[PDB]
């Protein structure tokens, strides 16, 4: 049975991983995956999760199924974060959730409820992009197409580009947005071009779906839901998968949701029942554990307020090295510019080092980044920064 | 978009669920899913799991990304709990084992893995059996078919129908296996049987395909993994499904796993490599709190011999559950004899109820069960026992 099947290629993402642990060299910095890092080069529990944790083991006496769509509590609490305490899509029920095995697994879900219940038979995806974004949607049998979005000579949003490229789509098809923190550019559309996509959007006949990852790590919470409340505000169908993997530092938990937006109430509620459908033919009903964590949180006054303290010093400290690796460059004497950095949102460095510098990193230095030139700048630490920029000034 | 959508079918047995919290009458006894109750009718949590999330509390450092395959120690864990402490499998690394969301998900990743990767067109599974079998397989684009199993006027395996029936395999499908504590007739087939089977299997080019729900619930955990044994010493290929739900109470942590067996370690390595393909493109990696659990528990001498014993006093409610339960019946006059329920191994008493009569039940009654006639015996307990009689006398 198994004599022809042929290897498989390597995720360009999750496969530095391996890349990783076979390297024998100390001095290894990774900065590939988009995980957080202290000051120490750890990435930590968060306090508010340990509390939750502490919680959680002396109050919890059953370990019995959670039902298809996971905890209503959190489910609940994920609505209010994404839409706002008193939205409309939540006070006239038109919104519906399920708890999923982190935001791939909501992104999975949704695939499968679109190509099922669905005459969607495109995805279309920014470039650049998240790799994943096409093996998900593609798995699924749905094709995928490309749109517009940056501006490399110049590092900016390339909107014109981007509304001609959209121009392709037709009425029926899916547009997949990222909420904030563009996963690789880290530049994200105003709230005025945000406005205009939406408007765009709706009269265009398109199914936006959104991939919201990172909130909270470009300007705050309700600042960055913006985008999504905007066209919330005028769209009647919508879908929108969030991750806590990073702002709640639950990597690991696989904690997620998948929501489905309708008219009303009874076409939501219909079509989420074939959304509980595509979930039970896949794992049945989501891990309890890590959403427990962030519904003690996000449902606890005292434990919320740590929580988003904890979260506002992650984005500082983001931001401090992004700041000080563009110091430390032109300290060490970097022939290109990358002030452009400071404008990028999120985790990231995009924009500067070419598929074949990064290559040349990871092997004479030992730096470990995506072979996009993605480099995670929450993975820089005082201590590596002056070794990590000796490297590159040498590749540039 | 959802304008057309249609309401997707109740699951018969997840279904259940749903009509138990709609109803609101106070003495609802409810033996439809298969979760173990103690005597006081509640599911616990072991405390063996709660001294090992004490452990995990304290111990743990990071909550990083845990890589496709999961926990390494909890798979080598899971390979000598299936397989033997010194099984052949294991020590010619002829086997990979997957952390998957539950045994559910394992199922799925399997049937992701051999639509794309394999020629298998069709997977067989018997009749009674576990519905879900079918939706998954049907989802991954398999055909199913349906093999004898069960003889009903005698409650026996109908051991010549069983082969008869699966003479109709062609080399090359797969054939579904329940390892122990068939669902939902309890009857497995003796070593003797099982080794017919394996001879046969080998012979007619069959890929078996084991679902490990349920060992430790019929004699013991080596015992119960006897068939499986047989088949991994006569076959080359074989792919086996457990999971951790039921031994170890996890139900809602989704702790399962995906055991791939070849030739070689070349070719279960080169397989391999496409199943982490198919995980990645769905949920990407597992949750870790659960297999952690099992990791410690198993990893612990100490406490591994708590759980064993927890494991020991579950089956031994059970047994004595269902005798009483006959005892009962037989004390209130029940017509037929249902002393062969005593014969059945692990959660469930199968073959005496009508799907009228478990209606009438639940109606008239509030007692609920599968419409299969499948009742939880773990869900009865002293105090239910008599209310619970009562209302199936009354039904025959
Ligand atoms: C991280 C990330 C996700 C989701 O990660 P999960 O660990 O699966 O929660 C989805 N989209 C983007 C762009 C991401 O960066
Ligand atoms: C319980 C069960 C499974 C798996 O349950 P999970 O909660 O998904 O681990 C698989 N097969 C059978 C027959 C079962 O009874």
């Amino acid at each position: 049975m198994f004599e022809n099947i042929t290897t498989a290629p390597a995720d360009p993402i999750l496969g530095l991983a391996d890349l990783l642990r076979a390297d024998e060299r100390p001095g290894k910095i990774d900065l590939g995956m988009g995980v957080y890092n202290d000051e120490t080069g750890k990435t930590p529990v968060l306090t508010s999760v340990k509390k939750a944790e502490q919680y959680l083991l002396e109050n919890e006496t059953t370990k019995n199924y959670l039902g298809i769509d996971g905890i209503p509590e959190f489910g609940r609490c994920t609505q209010e974060l994404l839409f706002g305490k008193g939205s409309a899509l939540i006070n006239d029920k038109r919104a519906r959730t399920a708890q999923t095995p982190g935001g791939t697994g909501a992104l999975r879900v949704a695939a499968d409820f679109l190509a099922k219940n669905t005459s969607v038979r495109r995805v279309w995806v920014s470039n650049p992009g998240w790799p994943t974004h096409k093996s998900v949607f593609n798995s699924a049998g749905l094709e995928v197409r490309e749109y517009a979005y940056y501006d490399a000579e110049n590092h900016t949003l390339d909107f014109d580009a981007l509304i001609n490229s959209l121009n392709e789509a037709q009425a029926g098809d899916v547009v997949l947005f990222h909420g904030c923190c563009h996963n690789p550019t880290g530049i994200d559309p105003t709230l005025e071009q945000w406005q205009t996509l939406a408007q765009l959007s709706v009269e265009k006949g398109w199914l936006p779906l959104f991939d919201f990852a990172y909130q909270g790590f470009a300007r705050g919470l309700e600042e960055d839901a913006e985008g999504l409340r905007a066209f919330a505000a005028m769209h009647k169908e919508l879908i929108v998968a969030s991750s806590y993997s990073k702002n709640f530092g639950l990597y690991n938990e696989r904690v997620g949701t998948c929501t489905l937006v309708a008219a009303d109430s009874e076409t939501v509620d219909r079509a989420f029942s074939q959304m509980k459908a595509a979930i039970r033919v896949n794992y049945s009903s989501p891990p309890a554990h890590g959403a427990s964590v962030v519904a003690t949180i996000l449902g606890n006054d005292a434990l919320r307020a740590i929580w988003e303290q904890e979260l506002t010093d992650m984005r500082q400290r983001i931001q401090r090295m992004r700041q000080l690796f563009v110091n430390t460059l032109q300290e060490k004497g970097a022939n290109r510019d990358f002030s452009f950095t400071i404008k990028q949102n999120g985790m990231f460095f995009f924009g500067g080092l070419t598929k074949e510098q990064v290559l040349r990193l990871r092997e004479e230095f030992g730096v470990y980044a995506v072979a996009s030139g993605r480099l995670n700048v929450a993975g820089m630490t005082p201590d590596n920064l002056a070794p990590l920029c000796e490297a590159i000034v040498a590749v540039l």
